């Protein structure tokens, strides 16, 4: 058959599509609210009566923890074990993974125009990659090009212990550490990060913290109406890049470390002017070790469907 | 052919040996001061002499980063071409490998006397591996199992940031930062970083350090006579458990974390009764994570002998 169901579910969006066998290629993209519907199965139901096309593969990416055949939503009402929907549907095939697997699994699809580079010389063909980005948790993927094939790397990356270089950072870790117990790189990148970001930096004036939520960081920040704001926001982009550079070193990913979109889009042209580079090459001796590594933002409107699709081909046999 | 040449050349010292390449054995190995020969070629040609064994294939460890054609070590009188040395012996296939490399090759290899196990479940086949070692520096190194084959990822893990947790890991970095600047995880886990931890507690209490070495320091801690050397031998064998932690998260390496040789085995009794695995697993929400996760201790004598057989007899075809 030509087609395949491909997904991407994101809590309460559940966006599918058709994707080409034989080339990869995406068409038909569907996105419905999961508040209208019960469950997974029933709006992928109702997407293939409408559209009149015979699947029997499919690859659908879930923004949750996907280990065991029951899936559970983050905070979304849906739950579902995978052998009963593969069994419901008649499926010779369905594949679940995570939302950050797909979207390191798209990067081979991409070309440069869905790309924005910050700093850095050329991608080495062959090395490894790195994939993060900071969205209502830290998601962290890896890339590695092995005999043909793209073998995708996952692993709890965010929650590796938040590293302090600057003056700055230090009392924010003591602050946080006081609070919650380990602190993680997910408390200070993300959207609770950049809260977290805020209300530290307002305790360290001797003050108490203003109750509001990240989307109220970011256009106050962008405003210039509130000096904490734009400072948690600097401080955000600036703890990106060091956390990029870590990254760099530890695999040695000289194909490119790559940001998976996230709220960064929301502050675009000021992350562009931050010193997320600077702190991305502020290792010491080996600052001209990750000097030329590029770091591209992934500007693609899908790559979660992209990056189904190339993953579903490939476990069919296809090669990238 | 039966045998083929492999090596582990550091700084002073060329350890060559025969390798079986239908077993993976090292036999008849032997030990080479690089003062008393011109090149590495010349310490080949007299081993291959005086063992009259006719090898076609070779794989040398070498101790410094092998980024291309040329081969600049410490012993800048051995630089060399490997397009030249393989020319000149007249092998077909000589690879040149990091020393670090070749260790992670040898884990495949390993048997259960080589290994000291440290906490964690059984480690799950097929999932990568992290290997990392504290010698006179930080070596990491990643081992992915693809297509019945293993793949080796290098990188420079040992220099991204330092990351305190405890309060009194703050103040270290705090006291190193003054000095340095950028304090990676190489300045506190190795032999020079048990100088610069005991230089920051005796700093911290208002005091002046003494001019010692880091053999200095793990004798003083093993035998009770100093308190500031006890202490940093006490942080060190616990920021070498929040470091495996951390590799373990990034990469979901449950195939297990090794730890190669280096200056734990010369204090293994301290090391054992250290809070290194509960340091470990101090990954807040994601200590269950880490929990299953099993750590080894590597005892074997010549790791880099053994791995650089297994390196060549996977690039000869062989399955290890």
């Amino acid at each position: 058959t030509k087609y395949a169901l491909v997904g991407d579910v994101g809590g309460t969006n559940a966006r599918l599509a058709l994707c080409d066998i034989a080339s990869g290629e995406i068409s038909q993209a569907k996105t419905y609210s999961g508040l209208d519907y019960p469950s997974l199965e029933a709006v992928i139901r109702v997407y293939l009566e409408e559209h009149k096309v015979e699947v029997k593969d499919g690859c659908i990416a879930i923004a949750c923890p996907i280990t065991g055949d029951w899936v559970a939503m983050t905070n979304h009402t849906w739950a579902f074990s995978i052998a009963e929907m593969k069994k419901n549907l008649g499926f010779s095939h369905l594949e679940i993974i995570n939302d950050f697997t797909a979207v390191s699994m798209a990067i081979p699809m991409l070309k440069k125009e869905h790309l924005i580079q910050f700093g850095g010389a050329e991608p080495v063909e062959g090395k490894p990659i790195a994939v993060y980005g900071a969205g209502t948790g830290l998601g962290v993927a890896h890339l590695v090009h092995v005999d043909k094939r793209w073998v995708s790397l996952p692993g709890e990356g965010g929650h590796v212990d938040f590293a302090p270089n600057s003056e700055e950072e230090a009392i924010i870790l003591e602050i946080l550490r006081a609070e919650i117990g380990h602190v993680s790189a997910e408390r200070v990148l993300s959207g609770p990060g950049l809260v977290n970001l805020y209300r530290a930096i307002v305790k360290a004036d001797n003050r108490l913290p203003e109750n509001l939520k990240p989307k109220d960081i970011t256009e106050r920040a962008l405003a210039d109406s509130c000096t904490d704001c734009r400072r948690a926001l600097s401080l955000f982009c600036v703890i990106m890049g060091r956390f990029g550079g870590n990254l760099a070193l530890n695999l040695g990913t000289f194909g490119g470390v790559f940001i998976a979109g996230g709220i960064v889009p929301r502050f675009l042209e000021f992350f562009k002017a931050s010193g997320f580079r600077a702190a991305f090459e502020d290792k010491g001796r080996f600052k001209e070790y990750v000097h030329d590594i590029p770091v591209y933002l992934i500007v693609h409107d899908n790559p979660g469907l992209l990056g189904s699709g190339a993953h579903l081909r490939q476990t069919l046999g296809h090669i990238l």
